[PDB]
RNA sequence: GGUUGCGGCCAUAUCUACCAGAAAGCACCGUUUCCCGUCCGAUCAACUGUAGUUAAGCUGGUAAGAGCCUGACCGAGUAGUGUAGUGGGUGACCAUACGCGAAACUCAGGUGCUGCAAUCU
């Protein structure tokens, strides 16, 4: 993935030239399919469709600071068999990119939606820890946090072996 | 501009209710010998333009009007739909991809225009 900035006119009429111009922050794989997914969701917000309109700029902004772990909260209308939710999952992720596309899985896993299914509403680090509502971010944000990693297990490039493995960590 | 004759498109011209109309024209309007027609000179026919009148017609104007039209990133890019999938879904159906795309609805504006001929403070 990426994170297209995809801006869009519509197209110049005749009696009212200049148009409002529109931004949306596509999350998505390329500059194929961010052109698709920001008129996807024109269609959506106004009466213009890629025939009637045009893109403006693709840009693909990028995360600015991409080590440092963020807590993002992100707010996703995702389609059910039956009906279509809201959410609200939290991500502690690296950058907004890696933290979307882990929605993706993350929606894909608990929810079998598909990408096609789902929306990225909106997107955001979150500044304060307790504006981490859930549990399972919560975990990593505790004064001085070690773990161990019981169980390691080794991938044999060989089919044998004579020591007779070992899960020592 | 008004009016008349013949008109074109055929409600932006229809309808409902209330006001205004100088000039001319229109009209209503008077008469029954003749041609003419009726149960009935009302209609139609003829005669006068004389006795009268804008009351009606006709025209124009008014109405948070009915209707009619026109438009709008008003609703709706919805509904629908052409194509695509070893997409979803037990299925019913649905979601996407490339496409086209309504109607009610909502608001705004409008409410005859116009041809030829003739005529009129």
């Amino acid at each position: 993935f990426k994170e297209y900035q995809v801006i869009g006119r519509r197209l110049p009429t005749e009696s009212v030239p200049e148009p409002k111009l529109f931004r949306m922050r596509i999350f998505a794989p390329n500059d194929v399919v961010a052109k698709s997914r920001y008129w996807y969701f024109l269609q959506k917000l106004h009466k213009v469709k890629k025939a009637s309109g045009e893109i403006v700029s693709l840009n693909v902004i990028s995360e600015a600071h991409p080590t440092t772990v963020k807590n993002f909260g992100v707010w996703v209308r995702y389609d059910s068999r039956s009906g279509t939710h809201n959410m609200y999952k939290e991500i502690r992720d690296v950058t907004r990119v890696g933290a979307v596309e882990s929605l993706y899985q993350d929606m894909a896993a608990r929810h079998r939606a598909r990408f096609r299914s789902i929306h990225i509403l909106k997107v955001v680090e979150l500044e304060k820890t307790a504006d981490v509502k859930r549990q399972y971010v919560k975990q990593f944000l505790t004064k001085d946090l070690k773990f161990p990693l019981p169980h390691r297990v080794q991938k044999s490039t060989k089919v044998f072996a004579y020591k007779r493995p070992t899960t020592f960590y």
